[PDB]
């Protein structure tokens, strides 16, 4: 059982930042991540994949992404970077552990593994990301569609999709680059909740960053897309059938498949427990967006808007991170 | 979509066993198997462990284990065989693919992977273990346990449990050689429902084939050092331990449960094939499906033939269930 200062529980960009600045402090710290290789989530994008901002606007702290071979970083750049960070500052990522639960343990913490492993922490930050709680809604006569489904999180290729009806629902920047790759070679529907909004042609995903005083980017295949009209959206139907949907005027289309681009919850199972994870799959936190209310000695990191405007981005997860780091380096004194 | 005569779900073991078998009919086939790497649910396997029969007695179809370096063959040596296996027969192995649902397409079956892959098929080999769906029972008051627990599936090394009081619930060959191990470091106390049963001292696994846990040399050794006293189930869990029927108590800083396995069988519900027992309802063979005559079952343990969830045993179902589906096919 290490006693540690520091328990960072997730190795991705998020994780990999609060290392960068927990090196600088004075602290004893560890890295735990559950995944086979490093870079987080990014193993598990899709091969076509690639950002929607350059590689100078998509770097964490310190070393910034190397420039990429196209306008914009492909998913392989992002792996290749994040790995390649870890080394740079030699951090101390311990690599595969998935952290089972986190627990009281007096004034401290108690972090254990699967497989039995324990550390003793001061505080822990969470940097867990999103991608392992896909969410899919619950749309009545579901569970009697009888064709394929499955969510963006395990989308991979367009190729199983050639020749069928394919209904696209979600419309963010994946639905929508989703939506792009699999009308190349199936007849598509993009359902979205509210009609979808572009920003304009001659800009790019660093604007959803500007806005940090506080929706989807024309990149190349949705630029094709666009220009091969595909990209009109449709409001929600009203039930599944065994074979398709029905909208409320009671019109019906078939669909050999569904992919379900409809987000992503808080990977917070770690923290159930200690009776921190909110009904709404959230945490509460202070004004600052970083500290947990109910238990003190946690912070969290990098999981989106209500912990912190664009905190899960490449970008904008580095404010986060610094104040987080410095946020927990007063604790510990 | 391909179609193809038939789909084996699991590259295990089971899954080459079948394979080796399809390879020599003149059926075309493929195997899904979701891991990263071949070899099975022995990736998953303790650091130390090992077989508890020779290498002559661990081995499949056709090509035989290689002999062992030791006289139990070890956790690696297993992965170097179902390694080249493949390679040796070439068989038509995907991987990495997760089946996430089998479902009726008119006369025949559809096989569908979590990124949408699909497959036809006449017919269905599930081959996909129990290392996937691990059991722990239920005990009063276990929710209120402060301290560590994992399942068998999750051994890994006795080092994280230097030092403490643990307890071993289960008295297989799994508990017992864990016990081996983790009595190393630690104050052990083997929980056992049955008083164990050793085989003799100069037999090993071959035995159980011959129709119980195996005398290999960690457990022999364990037994000198005193270690192997089995007590009976407590009655209740407490925060810091577990209390007896006569209202004994004993702490436990963690708890390894050793407490056996379920059928993977995930991807057969919605065919409603799957029993509340875990199983499927199989035909006298022990191998066919009864409420779906096009799915075979194999591998899974004594309800799907007796000892065909073990290296050696696994051969003759593998080759019956075979004959049966090359049959079916004509
Ligand atoms: C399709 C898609 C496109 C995106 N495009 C962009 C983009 O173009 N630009 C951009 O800035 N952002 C983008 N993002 C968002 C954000 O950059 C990613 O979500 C990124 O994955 C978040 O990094 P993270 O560390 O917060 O989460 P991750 O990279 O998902 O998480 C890090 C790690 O924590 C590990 N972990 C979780 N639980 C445990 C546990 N119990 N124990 C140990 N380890 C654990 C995970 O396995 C994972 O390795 C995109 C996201 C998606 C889904
Ligand atoms: C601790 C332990 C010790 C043992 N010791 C011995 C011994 O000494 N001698 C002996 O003969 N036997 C032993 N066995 C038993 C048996 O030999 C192994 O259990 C073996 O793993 C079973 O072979 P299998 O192919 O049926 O299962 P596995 O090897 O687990 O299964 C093969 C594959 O099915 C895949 N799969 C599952 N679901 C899906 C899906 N939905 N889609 C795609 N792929 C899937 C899995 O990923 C897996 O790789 C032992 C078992 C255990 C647990």
């Amino acid at each position: 059982m290490d006693s540690v200062d520091v328990v960072v529980i997730g190795g991705g960009q998020s994780g990999l930042s609060a290392g960068y600045f927990l090196r600088r402090s004075g602290l004893s710290y560890v890295i735990l991540d559950a995944e086979a290789s490093p870079g987080g989530a990014w193993q598990h994008a899709w091969h076509s994949l690639h950002l929607f901002s350059p590689a100078g606007w998509s770097s964490i702290p310190g070393w910034p992404m190397p420039a990429s071979q196209g306008p914009y970083p492909a998913r392989a750049e992002v792996l290749a970077y994040l790995a390649q960070y870890e080394q740079k500052y030699a951090l101390p990522v311990l690599r595969p552990i998935r952290v089972q639960r986190v627990s009281h343990f007096g004034e401290r913490l108690r972090v254990v593994a699967r497989d039995g492993r324990q550390w003793l922490a001061r505080a822990v930050i969470s940097a867990t990301g999103t991608w392992g709680e896909a969410y899919t809604p619950e749309y009545q006569g579901l569970e009697s569609f009888a064709g394929i489904q499955l969510h963006s999180a395990h989308y991979s290729t367009p190729a199983p999709f050639a020749g069928m009806r394919v209904a696209i629902i979600g419309g963010g920047n994946s639905g929508a680059q989703i939506l792009a790759e699999v009308s190349t070679v199936a007849e598509t529907t993009w359902i979205t909740r509210t009609e979808p909004a572009f920003l304009a042609d001659d800009v790019d995903g660093r604007v959803l960053f500007e806005r940090a005083t506080e929706d989807i980017v024309m990149v190349p295949p949705v630029l094709d897309a666009r220009a091969r009209g595909v990209l009109a959206a449709v409001p929600p139907p009203a039930r599944f059938s065994p074979t398709g949907m029905q909208w409320a005027d009671g019109t019906e289309r078939a669909f050999d498949a569904v992919i379900w681009c409809t987000g992503f919850r808080p990977a917070l199972s770690h923290l159930k427990g200690l009776d921190l994870v909110t009904p709404q799959g959230q945490v509460e936190v202070d004004g600052s967006g970083l500290r947990a209310l109910a238990v003190p000695s946690v912070w969290l990191l990098g999981y989106g808007d209500w912990n912190g405007m664009a905190s899960a981005t490449l970008i904008g997860v580095t404010r986060y991170a610094r104040e987080a780091v410095r946020q927990v380096t007063a604790y510990c004194a």
